[PDB]
């Protein structure tokens, strides 16, 4: 028998089980159980690795059948259910999630019989996550790790509250940092112990239970359910209604040993149904975001124009409603509305750095990431659940947040639905994209050094960009494109580098050391100071001079290194504010 | 400017600097530099001739630059041959390995010899066994090639973490090619742009990818000789018997920056006492004596009911630890702890005997000795695979593998050489059979061969017999009435190498029998099916087996195919008398 559950890490992130998902549909139909199914299992394999997105069939598969997106019926064909079908379209895809993991539950189709009794087994995961939140604060991913995947049981939420709330008081008094890590970790093995070389070896379900924390996180953030705070997961507080109708709504349906039956309910992306899912109470549901968005939008307008972007969207979205008023265009709009509402937030964090303490958390953030490795692990878990390299695209990206005046801060990594970020940016793309009303700017960031660095940037870099110009050529967009690429240190191989290709191949990269990118964020600090602030102009300006600087230079290293402080310092004194 | 580092391989294995290094010891205080350096050099080559080791001059200076690489010897200042504490040590035969894991560790670019334009401390600055030690830390294992392609053209102790990471990704690349012709294709295309953006031109960077390929082997051999490294399959790994001490080597390795002038450099590069360690204390040397004491107590005693033949280890354990009754200081502790490690792998050697109640190991060397009846292409392939050492090496390896499984015996001497963990380095010299084989009341020296027809005959005929009359007469001399043979094994064994020892059985009273490869395997076979039904071989089971073949020989018709059908047949009365299963 088993003892955990668990979140599969293939992928870690479930916004890319998308593409697989959409690859294997195409398969459906085809014999897929033992050796008659060989041909087609080996045809998938060969057409999913094809994809810019990857550049053993049984583990990528096996979480679609554990979300109930695909099964094998009885006499071995390959099927798609219903949710398969809609997020195999990108329809919804984040209710399509929430709505299968909240069904989602042990024993299943997938976990049943000998290893899953229900003697010991009768859970929803995301349920008990749900209602065990209701009682302790939020759960660091080693909560979870430590506590959760253990669970076999929705009733055991209290047993499990108690015993993790004298977790933290028996750590509380453990003094020092140092110690405090000692106990947990030994109270880890212990726990563990309790409940699987002896030491190297509860030491790897240790390991692998952090792991599965961690995608754990973020399939749950991607529901919208759940939020980060700090380095805690938390409910979100904008979904309080839905998740008590949740609770009160679970189960564990018996019927899951036929696979036809069971995968007409855990297949089925409308289940479970909620009380507001009506024509009247959706049109309710649809207006009150309308007004939220309008309310938002209208307090940010006066100081911050470029919010009429989001303000001409949702006019685009809500005239659906002049053509038809049925469950499933309201639940589109919402869908939409939603989305945009995100959209929304993103400029109004413009207005909250109007406070001096915000945008300095921001620069004082960014600034950890001159100190050594470890001190950078230590501050950066303490505030965040996404690990460091997805931290730093997130705090480059506030960066450019700060500096205002974008039609669009265009973050490719994975955020939640309250800003905070989950997952890095995939390998085929850059790590943003900040589009304005005449230019547009890509991030790239890292914080590798060396001739690491130059393995992992060069190339990557100047083919983002190089695919990036291609496609606004394509789309007929006529604006400028440029490329910062921040590292706390670059190294003078992957700057040469990127220098070539500007003056040979025409890319418009701009290297800026973490330090320079900061002096940007402290000039608009200042700025602000005095009730000014940069327009788009300045930005379009500084990319122009820095870009000029990069081929119009002697072609020696510390010839163009020097010319971009040089263009830097002139741009920054031209604000007329010292220091 | 150079873009290597390397290893000399004259000669290629570093036990044979020892006895040139002790000729060359006699010419201490010669004048040694330009033109009235010429009489005493010339003395010199013509003393080294004289060696068993050079019979079966020249250019000295390439005898004698190891000899300047490693801090033995030096020219001082007004042109004299001196030679340093370690090189006195060395030619003294004082703890060798000892005094060559100092001298490799102090071992630096820039140095004496290797300085100035060509060595320039903007590129130079490592210290080549103590950055192989650092990179194994990071990469686990390096194969020759592997030390060929990344290894020797490192030229600071600082590239380590980017070597490492490079060698990780190749790694990473070659895994991901599937199909063994193909991944070769790879390997060798990445090892050849490699080279050609550090130097008919395609045929240049070969040269220089060859070279890379046989001083990595001496580079492995010498730094195996160390015992700080081992091989597992054909990799050099650390020895994990050794963790401290390397990591103490790592922490305390420097490159000096007075190299310039010579008697400085000296003084430092030349002293054996350094670098000092820390446990090197009187205090620190006695629990490291115990430590290894208990080690070795250890082994015996699990050994000692089913393999009384440890005995004498125990007993010469005991001769080597009975001087710290009458003395206890840091010398005679030193050199208590180097021969009860000595001897330590002495008993590693006994404990083979009980691994290979296993009949899986036993049935590995069977195997791997069956490897050489195929053609010469596929032998050297699969020894690749799985060795460090040449394939002749390794011959010698497992037919004394093979004796060790038969059993019985007070000693099985390798003539060869094997690293701490009794894998193989270098084959036997040409002044000795490939192994001693020690009994109660007998001797068995093994000599063997994967050569064939007339190339046999040259290369066996005259070596096999005379060290078998040299042992004989070794053995008069110290009394010790034993007799002796020695088998001559090979794959085939040719008709003209096979009258020969005949002739030399019956004319000069040698015991030479010659048995293929075949019926080699055959007694290890036989062995195998003994220790299925809980018996085994006796020395008495050996003795007789070699006086009855050696009988025939001496007492079979005088026809070739007479004398070898008679060894046939009292193999096969031998085999038959053990009642299995054939």
């Amino acid at each position: 028998k088993k003892v955990n559950w668990y979140v599969s890490c293939s992928p870690r992130s479930p916004e890319k089980i998308q593409p697989e998902l959409k690859v294997l549909a195409n398969f459906e139909g085809s014999y897929w159980k033992g050796v008659k199914g060989y041909k087609a299992q080996e045809a998938f394999a060969k057409e999913l690795a094809a994809l810019p997105q990857f550049l053993s069939t049984r583990d990528r598969v096996a979480p679609m059948k554990t979300y109930g997106f695909v099964f094998v019926d009885e006499e071995g064909y390959l099927r798609i259910t219903e949710a398969g079908k809609m997020l195999a379209n990108n329809r919804r895809p984040k209710d399509v999630f929430l709505k299968q993991l909240v069904k989602w539950q042990y024993p299943s189709f997938q976990h049943k019989g000998k290893e899953y009794p229900e003697e010991e087994w009768s859970i929803n995961p995301l349920v008990f996550v749900l209602s065990l939140l209701k009682k302790v604060g939020g759960l660091s991913k080693l909560d979870i790790a430590m506590f959760c995947l253990t669970a076999t049981n929705n009733n055991q939420v209290d047993e499990i509250a108690e015993e993790i709330m004298q977790f933290r008081n028996e750590r509380e008094k453990i003094k020092g940092q140092n110690k405090k890590l000692e106990f947990t970790e030994n109270y880890f093995f212990k726990r563990f112990e309790k409940i699987y070389s002896h030491k190297s070896k509860i030491e790897t379900k240790m390991r692998n239970a952090r792991d599965v924390a961690d995608a754990t996180t973020r399939y749950f953030r991607y529901t919208g359910l759940f939020v980060a705070r700090g380095n805690q997961l938390v409910l979100n507080p904008e979904k309080s209604d839905l998740i008590d109708e949740i609770i009160s709504s679970s189960k564990v349906v018996k019927n899951y040993t036929r696979v036809e039956e069971f995968h007409e309910y855990y297949g089925n992306p409308s289940l479970p149904q909620f009380s507001f899912e009506t024509k009247e109470q959706l049109l309710d549901l649809a207006h009150r975001i309308r007004d939220e968005n309008t309310r938002l939008a209208e307090q940010l307008v006066e100081h911050f124009p470029n919010v009429k972007v989001e303000i001409q969207v949702l006019e685009d979205i809500y005239n659906s409603l002049n053509k038809k008023v049925d469950v499933e265009t309201l639940k589109d709009v919402i869908y939409h509305a939603k989305e945009l509402q995100l959209e929304l937030k993103k400029k109004k964090l413009q207005a909250d750095f109007n406070d001096p303490r915000q945008l300095e958390e921001v620069i004082d953030l960014l600034e950890v990431y001159h100190e050594k490795k470890n001190v950078i692990e230590e501050k950066i878990k303490a505030r965040f659940i996404a690990n460091k390299n997805t931290v730093f695209e997130w705090l480059t990206w506030n960066g450019f947040i700060i500096l205002g005046n974008a039609l669009e801060y265009k973050n490719n990594f994975v955020i939640d639905e309250e800003l905070q970020p989950v997952t890095h940016a995939a390998g085929n793309q850059p790590a943003m994209e900040i589009i304005y009303e005449d230019f547009i700017v890509l991030g790239e960031v890292t914080t590798s050094k060396g001739a690491t660095q130059f393995k992992m940037e060069s190339e990557p870099v100047t083919r983002h960009y190089l695919n990036k110009k291609k496609e606004l050529e394509k789309q007929g967009v006529e604006k400028e494109l440029y490329c910062l690429f921040i590292a706390p240190e670059i190294n003078k191989n992957t700057f040469e580098e990127f220098m070539k290709y500007n003056i040979v191949q025409n890319t418009r990269i701009i290297p800026l050391s973490l330090k320079q990118f900061n002096m940007l964020l402290m000039v608009q600090k200042k700025l602000i100071e005095k009730g000014r602030r940069l327009s788009s102009y300045d930005i379009k300006n500084l990319m122009v001079s820095l870009y000029r600087t990069t081929i119009e230079c002697e072609r020696k290293y510390t010839q163009i290194k020097a010319g971009l402080e040089e263009t830097l310092n002139n741009w920054v004194v031209d604000k007329e504010v010292r220091f």
